[PDB]
């Protein structure tokens, strides 16, 4: 992860300033004090990691299948903020109902019309979800959606008899997105739930529709009912005008909980005692969740005081209900007093004692497996696919990699990072102004990386403060999100951690007084100077929640550490396919190492390449595999880079040798710890496969001439680790384990201290 | 081992000088060239390490069970030089024949005498061993030798029928002294050939006199022969008036191998053609070993010119014979091309490719087992004793040192030393003027450590060149033998690696023009500046060795690299006892560490100790241990106080920075490596049983308080390493693999670097 | 309830315990290793109840 320092973040990880949220313009502690409560429902955010996969006109309809994907599409990321996609699905829902056609078209495509009407249609009813594909001339869509949901009702089972099929099953999927909120995520959310009310009667009508109907007769003749069957849903499509505005609600009630919680007696500020009870948000203002949600909100908006309420009804009223408590999100309106359960802890002490390092981890513990990829590409030849994943790369890499899986239990990395602990003087007298309070156990690695954000430069924007903001629409908010997400993350962890706490202000600007944060009594240390906490009130008492949590102690996990992942085995023969797309794809990618002995450069050429057991290429596939386990690998690399960083600077700035010792010292406990992983994870198996392998290619290259032909002084006190790095490598790359790319970080350590061997073999 | 050095070995290992033996007076290299041919029986010294234990006064008699330990007293140091056993022992046989006493005596103890001669002596010959103690009166005997040794005749097997008994065996032993000889050690030797002449006739008087005696009758009656039966032996006493001076025959013998190979055609050199053939040394001119002899004799003597001989007989005659030829060695004349089996090698090479690191190590694999001690002190309360082991400390704590044997799988530990290899550049480009040239594979460590000598302080020595020499005869000594035999041991080593060579003058002084040394070719390597032989004439052409070995190629061992050791199960159970003492002793010393967390000081207190599963003290017991498993240890300590030495000087010395990374990495290559074997030695298993068992002691120092109750923060990030090194310790003393002592030095690398775990755990 | 503790268990249930069950109070503690071997494969009957 990333570490500070006692005094700082604000140098090096600013988006740990809640003042940011706040809007303290980067430096001022929170200086007010004058709070009040503050408490819990511990409150809002995802659970956790959830992976699932998608059925899609299976026939048996209901709103609840999709909205998921609806709320996952933009999950999916679809093509852009959710709202888009209930507002685009909306709007072919819009070019509306001129189309009786569909109808009149179904009802034509009621065999073909009622025209003869007669007690008549008995049959085919998957060619059209296949055909509401034909549908496609009324309206358009590569968005399939429609085009694939558009089918769902008309098949909803109805003709619930004449016909007949369906009698099957498509898919969809989901891989884990947050396990906290954002508000704008808050609004799409709502924007969900919307799509979700539309749905039932729509469920309902043709559901009522068919059963009312066919009074009958077996079929009820024609001609029928399904000319209104369709006829529902335009009608539901007017049947929205509009319900509220979800950004209206959403805004409204982040200011009303600014409120409910504010320090401000005035009144953008009078929550009531005529509707404070009143159920709704009640059980929500003790929420810190979305307290953390206003702070930012509020930044971002301030408040947007249309006052949408009355102070009785409404403000009674569109805060009476709210998205979270319904339910096409796979956030879950938080437990009340877990958290999010994952920690141990150690901290500081050379006798002293006191902290500047921390000991917060990874609770982490990944997948046992990955995926093959081929799309089935064959049936319908489009995105309908099935990768007909079989025994082939899958199995061996993964239990290879399988020790790959091994070299991350992270608390063991947590370990060793955790192990450092003396230098700096003992026991005793290690510590010196600066500080280390370090962190994570999986989600906001997991958000990003497989979001191909590559959290690093985001990171680095964190820590600098303010934030790098070149970005894309999609750049730019992949870094919002990251950073909102990640903090909060922490928050509800660091808000969880002790319960006082106190609504600040801040003050700042006005900028309309909203702006407001939070601090807490922690007792137990001696007075070490920990910022400015220490504590000098019994307890930590610093509205900076790194420095609430730090200034306290050890635990253990509760967490599972779960990788999690998706088995469709049973789809894995099922299907057909949902809008699945990043596999990785084609299996893997060269890499190979050339040896120098008796001087003769070769470069054996193994790649990247099988080296699995079977020739070759293969063909055909790729694991779109497990971001955790590239996550957890992630982690360990961030490791590496930051203590680089930090080291080079100073060794330029201090200018004593005693201060280069310590300068080996972090650089090459990064230098040495990749080292000695690279050896670890080379000798993985099959890796020492790509030993003898590359090895003989390099043999060849060992034994291309006569005189080379005696084949190794290769063999030297170097070799078995130099090929054993082309073990390294090898565990390396396209295990897929990791990307690739960072080969060269790896290699910046090892460069950085000889490493040798050191010693083996 | 020691490490030089391409140009020196001259500043830290004058002892290599060939010139010191030639007497060179500390500098010039050998100039003159000018010289004849070297060659082969490969020749003198001792096989390698053999044990034996010993029967006395079997009664069954004969030269050549004793001798050996007369030989072996020596060796056994037994009081000083052979020459005084055979010495002393002629001198009881010298207070000689005027005791036809104990003829008389015998006679008179032939019961109680014939006096009533008649046919009767039946019975009673164990406690007549036991009794020619009774002839103590006659002869003193504190040296038991004749004590014990007066026996054997007097009851050879004679009377060879009444009586009767014996029908009992005693002890000798023999542990390992010299894979080499000395010349000096050649005079004793000889002394003990004359021993060993002197006994036959002596065996073969009683043996032939009473098998002719009685003629009988059953018992030839009496008065009877043993009262020549003993008269023999003193008239054997006469016998010896004196062979021949050994002394003056091995110094003429001397004289006559320089001249044997003398550069010199004038004549303290006049090598016939009348005697060069004679059988005699002809086949041991060719011998080098005799040659090492002679140049050391020569530097002592210069050469001792008495010209016993004649040029023809004799110079035909005194030199007839030789002790060597002559069998109460542990000595035997050499094979002839195998010298001494036992190198693998590799050399240095930074590409260029040239070396100054050297890969010539121990051939070593030590003892699976080691000795319980209880002198059965009961029977008869004196020497007479039984150790009377039993499975006790031995069995158990050998298994868990069997690990222990395992550390030192000595190839490995030069596997260590010779993986160092890029440092200094690469790969190129490492090397820097200065060399290092290294060795020994076990008999030169297995020759002192037994010895008490504690090779180091010789050792030191030996590398300032000039000897430290405040030594006593005993002492200075040791110091002479170890220094003389090492080189030599080497040599024949050194001999034997390359077969071209050239006896040398030097010139010098005069002296005698007797100083003379040795050089040859070997061709091989490109011009890597190798002293002043690279080679400039094909061959390395350097009459000193360590350059004329180490300008060569890499090999394997031929040899056992057994521990050997003695097993006496039989004589387990067997005996009665010889002249044993040694044991070690008392089963071990007590050693304990104390740990600090919370900060409360302790000291667990186990020792040394029974560790072992009973106690306790336990008692009694100790085991004077096979030094090579000692031996093995001894030459890691021996690393590590090497390279810590030169790194201080040249820190001093060398004020840059650069020059301060090479040097932390070889004194912390010595501060890792020790570092990391004291962490594998301690997991050993009891050891780890020393951190169950030391930290429950600590445990009530982790738990005496009530405050300090709860038990530990004593585990940290140190602790695991810290009460792990309590296994260090556990492991480090009264195993008595290691007496101790070294400790410190252990301490001085784990002091000199953090070290710190360095991880783990 | 009398009983033992695995080290004490010669330590002091040692008399019941059958290490003792020889001679062998002894030196060590019977054991190490050793030569022929095998199981009998039987004791008789069961005797037990069967009033």
């Amino acid at each position: 992860g990333f570490n500070l320092k006692v005094k700082d973040l604000n140098g090096s990880a600013r988006g740990l300033t809640q003042a940011f949220a706040i809007g303290e313009l980067k430096n001022q502690l929170s200086v007010g004090a004058l709070q009040l409560p503050l408490q819990f429902t511990r409150t809002f955010s995802a659970s956790m990691t959830s992976e699932l996969l998608w059925e899609v006109g299976k026939g048996n309809i209901d709103p609840v299948m999709y909205a998921r994907l609806f709320f996952q599409y933009a999950q999916a990321g679809g093509a852009l903020s959710v709202d888009e996609l209930v507002n685009q699905f909306t709007e072919y829902h819009q070019s509306t109902a001129c189309n009786p056609e569909i109808w009149r078209k179904l009802t034509a495509y009621i065999t073909g019309s009622s025209n003869r009407a007669i007690k008549a249609d008995a049959v085919g009813k998957v060619p059209p979800t296949a055909i509401l594909e034909q549908l496609r001339t009324l309206a358009p869509s590569e968005h399939e959606l429609f085009h694939h949901i558009t089918t769902d009702f008309v098949c909803h089972v109805l003709s619930p008899l004449g016909f007949i099929l369906p009698d099957a099953a498509y898919v969809y999927r989901v891989g884990r997105t947050a396990t906290y909120p954002n508000f704008y995520a808050l609004v799409d959310c709502v924007r969900a739930s919307d799509l979700r009310r539309m749905l039932t009667a729509l469920s309902s009508v043709d559901s009522k529709m068919l059963q009312a109907t066919f009074k009958a007769k077996g079929a009820l003749a024609p001609a029928l009912i399904s000319q209104h069957l369709a006829n529902a849903a335009t009608t539901a499509f007017e049947r929205s005008r509009g319900n509220f505005d979800a950004n209206a609600v959403v805004s409204s009630v982040l200011t009303i909980l600014g409120r409910l919680w504010s320090p401000s007696t005035p009144k953008e500020l009078d929550p009531s005692a005529r509707l404070r009870n009143t159920n709704g948000i009640d059980q929500l203002r003790s929420n810190l969740a979305l307290f953390i949600a206003y702070q930012d909100m509020v930044k971002q908006r301030g408040r947007a005081e249309v006052i949408f309420s009355d102070e009785e009804l409404s403000s009674t009223i569109i805060p009476w209900f709210i998205e979270a408590m319904s339910e096409v999100s796979p956030f879950k309106l938080r437990p009340i007093n877990e958290t999010t359960s994952y920690i141990g802890q150690t901290s500081a002490i050379d006798h002293m004692g006191q902290p500047s390092h921390v000991v917060v981890y990874e609770d982490w513990q990944f997948a046992k497996e990955i995926t093959a990829f081929t799309p089935v590409k064959l049936a319908n030849n489009s995105n309908q696919r099935f990768l007909d994943v079989e025994p082939g790369i899958s199995d061996r890499m993964s239990a290879t990699l399988a020790p790959i899986g091994n070299t991350f239990a992270v608390s063991a990395f947590v370990k060793n990072r955790t192990a450092v602990y003396e230098a700096v003087s003992q026991r005793g007298t290690v510590n010196s102004n600066g500080a280390e309070m370090t962190l994570g156990f999986p989600s906001v690695v997991e958000r990003d990386y497989a979001l191909d954000r590559d959290p690093m430069v985001a990171i680095a924007a964190l820590r600098t403060g303010i934030v790098d903001e070149s970005l894309e629409a999609r750049a730019s908010n992949d870094l919002k999100r990251s950073m909102f997400n990640y903090y909060a993350a922490v928050m509800h962890y660091a808000v969880a951690h002790n319960p006082e706490v106190v609504v600040s202000e801040h003050q700042g600007v006005a900028a309309e007084q909203g702006s407001l944060y939070l601090v807490w009594n922690v007792r137990t240390e001696l007075r070490i100077p920990v910022g400015y906490n220490a504590i000098e009130g019994g307890s930590i008492r610093t509205p900076e929640p790194l420095e609430a949590i730090a200034y306290n102690k050890p635990i253990q996990p509760s967490e599972v550490l779960q990788a999690k992942v998706l088995d469709l085995a049973n789809h894995t023969t099922s299907i057909h396919i949902w809008p699945w797309h990043e596999a990785s794809t084609e299996f893997a990618y060269e890499d190979a190492y050339s040896v120098t002995i008796r001087n003769k450069r070769y470069t054996a050429e193994v790649k990247e390449f099988e080296l699995l057991g079977l020739g070759q290429r293969r063909e055909r596939v790729r694991i779109l595999k497990p971001t955790v386990a590239h996550a957890i690998i992630q982690m360990w690399y961030s490791w590496f880079v930051e203590d680089d960083r930090t080291l080079a600077a100073a060794r330029r700035t201090s200018r004593d040798d005693a201060e280069k010792l310590a300068i080996d010292g972090r650089r090459m406990q990064n230098a040495v710890t990749l080292l000695r992983k690279i050896e670890m994870i080379g000798t993985t198996g099959i890796g020492a496969s790509a030993v003898h392998l590359a090895q003989s290619r390099i043999v060849d290259q060992m034994a291309g001439r006569g005189l080379i032909d005696d084949s190794s002084d290769l063999h030297v006190g170097i070799n078995r680790h130099r090929i054993r790095i082309w073990a390294g490598l090898a565990v390396l790359q396209m295990m897929g384990l990791l990307s690739r790319s960072e080969a060269e970080a790896l290699t910046k350590v090892l460069g950085d201290s000889n490493a040798l061997g050191m010693v083996v073999a």
